[PDB]
């Protein structure tokens, strides 16, 4: 049983995808309702104590063309998506960029990445 859904743009279907891990569950929409400078992204790893982190690869051949444009309508801006998990947790979408090296310290690849920041709890 793998992730299998759609990927959305302030509501307006971009593609469909799927999900290779490195989690809770996903929802059948991600819904990128907004955007957050890699700068903002930054600060907030600064202090997590998690990161957890999925691929999101275009489901079929169909939805390559949309999930490619999708990197570039984000990377141009040095920007992430933002959506939601099931259970409200805030979910980024990152596209490729130095970011991914010099910021969240992980290999870089021409893809997605799902990531959940784990910020300290209180006390």
């Amino acid at each position: 049983h793998i992730w299998r859904g759609m990927i959305a743009k302030g509501g307006t279907p971009v593609c469909c995808a799927r999900c290779v891990p490195m989690e809770t569950k996903l929802p059948e929409v991600v819904n990128c309702s907004a955007r957050t400078d890699l700068n903002m992204l930054a600060k907030h790893y600064a202090v997590a104590i998690g990161c957890e982190i999925v691929f999101f690869v275009p489901d079929r051949e169909e939805d390559f063309a949309s999930y490619t444009e999708f990197l570039r309508y984000l990377s141009s801006k040095d920007r992430a998506g933002v959506a939601k998990l099931d259970d409200g947790t805030t979910l980024f979408l990152v596209p490729p960029s130095d970011f991914l090296t010099d910021v969240l310290q992980v290999t870089r690849q021409e893809r997605l990445y799902g990531v959940v920041l784990k910020l300290p709890p209180p006390a």
